């Protein structure tokens, strides 16, 4: 057979390669570590409403939709464990809603005002708004829909979307994030920034996202729903296909984007890894409202740990290409991460 | 002419794409910075004599010999600050050196002593232990030279190879790390490692490693300089060559090796990317004496800082491909990487 | 064991390839080098001032701010050692440097004359003059810095740096090496040059400079420290990042540059040779005066051999995939190689 | 149309992309230039005869069968200029001939006098010697030949070219470099030189060696003329393959070889550059006795310019991919470069 | 040892492929051929000029400066053997050249007349017209030369090239061939023609054309020589450079090209693989004339078979991968093919 004896008797697989020995023991996993994590590489997205109190969201459990006070404490709180980038969703008043989604360029509305709020109250952080009519729409659409055919119809929504990421620019967004999948936003929204001064306002184009329904939790927070039976597959991707998305990749870089976001996150590494691969720019992951769930409500019944698991999902998405990870554990990861560099440091070190 | 005037009146050069998006601020370069440096990642090499008294190595400024107490006095210092991997060299008595080099298999030799001593004090160290006979050699060649033709024999010294290699395993060394460039030695010493029961001990091979002018400094520490005006042309590579290497690392692989080393170090970051792309195996480079040598003497007649040049050659061997680093640096990178996370938090981070 | 005997019963390791044959002696290794420097890939940098005399540059061994005199007789040395092409630093009098850095275009300016003067006493001189505003900047910018905001602007910038190319081309320059990292700069003064009807003026791109702390001592050379604390992070890239590099590599040839320049060295030359594998135009690196100070400061103790060490750095920057190396020891380089090929030819040889 | 004009007008072509700017002067052309040819890259082949006097070889316009004085004379000759691989080729006296070809591995046969005399006379020498059955074969054929098939029994001749490789190896050939294209020889000759401590000895693979009807001044230089209107078709190469070249060079490297040679020369350069692109080998290309003679033919009728060609095609040779190049010019390209080196320097200057 | 013995006791060495076996004898090698040559793939370069008799060109053995008479009997001698494609070069009276070359562009010139008479003669011939200044350059220059500069200015030349080809399209070239190589003229002759509705007109594109000492001959069929000890290096590429070569050929295709080819042949079949591996259009390779003449300077001496080592060459044209082969062998090459399919058909059959 195989096996042998060595020159003391013992059984001997006379294999030359053996992977294990770089696995045994931490200094040397620490050697070969191929990718860290870090909490400046995370992106915290908020909750925001034009009311007095916070409120709960149910379906997102311990996240909420903060009052602007309640924004203002929760930034400085993240920031104060290295958080630096945020981004901000609005859930709109329904009595401002409509088809056109107007009010998504209403220079006195919640995000406006907000982001206003938030750079008076720390100028250094880092402000990353959505471009997309959803919040703003009364039929839960990204983009306009057509009263006679029911098609989210693609240049009129572009019209806007250039508005609104005009007005969110003014009140002083780093980055604007167009989510809304139309065909040729990036480079119409990048042309009317442009044109009106705002050279320096970046574009986080959602390049990859696909039409998932892992986002059922983002939608009860902001009251978003698609009306009257309604679904997204004309312009969010088919989950089905892989090729299709350097296309889209191909495209919003050579429109002039700054960065790509693949969504949702951890069910489509392997688009992530693909473009990542191939494309020059940096990638972003989004752990989406519905994967944040699934943990939660996993780890409140005690099924997982929620901590080791939550540190292995940020260190994959990490490993197959992001750059950095839109996850709503942004906050508590930096936590833990700060505490254990202040306790016993059972996984930290520093790095720069 | 290229230039256009925006909205405003004021000079507007109409592009797309513009880089100096994504390094708009420190919160930006965080998000889309692709590498970072780790204490963990650092291999501190270290020179251990026979005598009561530590010297220092006046071309090495800051480094000396070592004897057995401060040896083990800077392992704990390194340790503090979060290096775990230590390379360990002997500056051996001018009266045990010889043609054949039978000091290096002598189980009672300064080595195997001081791997022990730090095992016994410091138990999860990571000891790498070099494998060559030029520390023991009177010609000061890492291998056997012939009385009659003057050449490195390569077989013969294998041979030695292998009996040098056992005994550092057995004394307790985590790796061995053949620098001989002698042909087919991993395969070998793997082999006789893994007869005697070590097949737990790594090899650290030495592959694409060249005949450089850079380890004077080095050979001053162990006073090793080879005897006759003669030189390591006939083993160590010409650094005219990059073909060759993929040459080395493709046999290093299949013949069991652990890990691949790179050296010299910074004028050789080309061959430690190539060899990245190429291997599987995790990649380490070498900051030779040399190189520290220049940067130390540049440092204190103030032509260059010392903290921001170490800092960014490090960054630059991690971009390169270097999952570790040997680097006579190791120690103050990792101590100015703690100071700074205690303080001001300036530059650093905690990571995982 | 592996270990077999020969027919003679000599030590014998059956392994069938053998690298250490090709390094046999000089003549074999000779036969299959892949690399060889000549004076003519060699790039000489100097620095130009308007005094009657000669000044050292303390931080740069060796080199000093040359009155015109001296120049023309430093131009006039390395042209007869095989060194055909000069870079040209003016260091400029405090009292003509301003914000928007005007004397950068002055036609009867410092460097503008330092190059008639050379066209006319070498007319086949090749001349490189830099383009970027840092020398003429009161702000030690390569850009105009905004008063209201402290940024560097890009494209009021690039305006500024079209004028510069203009005068230099004007002036008998036959590059422009832009050095400024403006976005767009390439294209923009590429048009610029072909209204004025030099079509001819070549273009050296700087694609891929880092903001490296590697260019002290040039900054002591010109007195063009950035003021107030302020650093070149917003435009000169992060040493983290390679993918980056291949974004601004792409941009400048699809913008016409003729050459592309990777800066620094040593440290980057993992980005040269990534560079060079996937562009098809020349290739130029930096070994830039950090560097230079660094051998120097070694070579100075006696720590490192000088001459040793410059010829194998040049030779790594030439497999590394430089087709031209900008540096400050050209003229040495170029001088040893002349002085052994007329003498006793120990390590030169002729070539075309 | 296409045309514009500048500021001036003066015709202009917007085009951004000028290939011409890298054109523009010798000075330019020199910094970008890809390829280089030195001396110490040249073989020269050369024939020794058994006899007092030196024979021309007509059909070869200036190189002869050499005498043993004269074969000294200018192997002396060719290292003045810088030389160091010479390739060596007996004229076998008839009656020594045969249909075994036993001359081939007689000790005292005229290649291995002639490789001691050498190697006496110029120790330092790189001596190259055929592995082939032709010259000594009473029928013409690179191997032994079946009575009854005709068939060239291949592994007969692999038997027989193993003693010959050990012949030539004892008597001091530094490289054996195996002609035949017999299946399977490199592995067998590396086993039968390791196996008589021999390990030192290179072997230069012939792989890519094909059936070209520019071999007749060579076999003319040998009388070794095939016998009965027969042909070499089924062991060389027929030249309407390239995929094939790939199988015979992949082979050669895994059974150990050195280097490999594709031939012939010019007509070949495609197969030159592509195993070049996929080996890691060191490339060799034979420059062979019909290409010469075309060359000489040409020149000495005035039609073509003998040195500007004969550089050029050395230069092609060497852009190609070559190494190394076998030539039966190489004397006089060494000497038109040390004469250019020693007198004007119109074309040369040092390297190294 | 490496060998073993068979069954019957015979000298076997246990390889398990062998490559000799495709080469057993004619039909297994006919199987496995890679490559076909046929007539049709041949183009044939012929001489014209305006006198009643027909005139030998020396310096191309067996070619001549051919009467219109004698022009249209060798179209027609050529085209009996399955030559379809004829290239043509006209050697212009010396009264008609000048420095602006307008002679280029006259309709009634000697081109357009040869152009006419063999369209009347044979209407299915293919007739390919050199677009180049040249022939008709009193400077002989491919391009206009500035009488202060002694520059071949592109973009004036560009400006004549067009007219010369809307000139030599209207007469009935069904390809023009822009050997002139200037930057950019691809497109805008392609414009041009195209506005002047020859939007039928194919432009083989001389993408990667080297400044060749291999042109000699040609230029005396021309008496074109350049005038007062000049080069054509400023247009020309150099023979040093590769990957200069992709990047005509890039631009080429873009332009419009219909094919590209390279020049000169042979010599250059590296950069003819290399550009039919990367590029979608045809490849065009030219034996050019000093080509030619060294194939019948020792065909006349006896040197070598002047039929073998043609069909050797034009075989290898092809595997290099040239689709059509430019050579002034096409007739006596395809003659030879005609006679022995006609035969006893040792060499050819038939195909489609
Ligand atoms: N265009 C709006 C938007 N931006 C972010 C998310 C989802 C985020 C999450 O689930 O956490 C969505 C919802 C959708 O498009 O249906
Ligand atoms: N084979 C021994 C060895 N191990 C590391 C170095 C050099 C290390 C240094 O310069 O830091 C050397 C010397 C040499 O090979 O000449
Ligand atoms: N654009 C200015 C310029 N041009 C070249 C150098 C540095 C060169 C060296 O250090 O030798 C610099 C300084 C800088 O940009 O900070
Ligand atoms: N196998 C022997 C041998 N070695 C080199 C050549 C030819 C070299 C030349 O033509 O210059 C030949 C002849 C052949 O194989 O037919
Ligand atoms: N552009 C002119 C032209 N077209 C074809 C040839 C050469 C053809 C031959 O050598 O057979 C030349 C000469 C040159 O460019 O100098
Ligand atoms: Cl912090
Ligand atoms: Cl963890
Ligand atoms: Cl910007
Ligand atoms: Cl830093
Ligand atoms: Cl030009
Ligand atoms: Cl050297
Ligand atoms: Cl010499
Ligand atoms: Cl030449
Ligand atoms: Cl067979
Ligand atoms: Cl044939
Ligand atoms: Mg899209
Ligand atoms: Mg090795
Ligand atoms: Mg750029
Ligand atoms: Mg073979
Ligand atoms: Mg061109």
């Amino acid at each position: 057979g195989p096996l042998d004896n060595n020159n003391y008797g013992e059984v001997w697989l006379p294999i030359q390669a053996r992977p294990r020995r770089n696995r045994k023991n931490r200094a040397v996993r620490q050697l070969v570590q191929e990718n860290l994590v870090k909490p400046s590489s995370l992106i915290y997205p908020l909750f925001v409403h034009d009311e007095e109190t916070s409120v709960p969201i149910p379906s997102m459990p311990g996240q909420s939709r903060l009052s602007m006070e309640d924004l203002l404490k929760e930034v400085g709180e993240a920031r104060s464990y290295g958080i630096k980038a945020f981004m901000l969703f609005p859930k709109v008043d329904d009595e401002l809603k409509s088809v056109m989604a107007e009010e998504s360029y209403n220079p006195d509305g919640l995000l406006p005002r907000a982001i206003m709020a938030l750079k008076e109250a720390f100028p250094d952080v880092l402000l990353l708004a959505d471009v997309a009519l959803d919040p703003y729409s009364s039929m839960g659409h990204d983009g306009v829909v057509d009263e006679q055919s029911g098609k989210i119809v693609n240049d009129l929504t572009v019209h806007q979307l250039c508005k609104q990421a005009i007005t969110l620019a003014r009140a002083g967004a780093d980055m604007v994030c167009p989510s809304d999948m139309m065909d040729g936003r990036v480079s119409a929204i990048r042309e009317s920034l442009d044109m009106e001064g705002c050279t320096d306002t970046s574009i986080l184009a959602y390049s990859c996202k696909y039409a998932s329904s892992f986002y059922g939790p983002f939608r009860d927070a902001l009251d978003s729903h698609m009306v009257g039976g309604t679904d997204k597959k004309t312009y969010q991707m088919d989950p089905s296909n892989s090729r299709e998305a350097e296309r889209e990749a191909e495209a919003d870089a050579s429109e002039g984007a700054d960065m790509l976001m693949v969504k949702p996150g951890l069910p489509y590494l392997d688009v992530l890894a693909k473009i990542r691969e191939k494309s020059k720019l940096p990638m972003v992951a989004y752990h989406v409202s519905g994967e944040y769930a699934m943990l939660k409500a996993a780890a409140e019944k005690g099924y997982i740990s929620e901590k080791d698991t939550v540190l292995e999902v940020l260190k994959s998405f990490r490993r197959a290409g992001a750059d950095a990870v839109a996850t709503y554990y942004a906050k508590e990861a930096a936590k833990w991460m700060v505490e254990d560099m202040k306790g016993t440091q059972k996984f930290t070190e520093p790095c720069y």
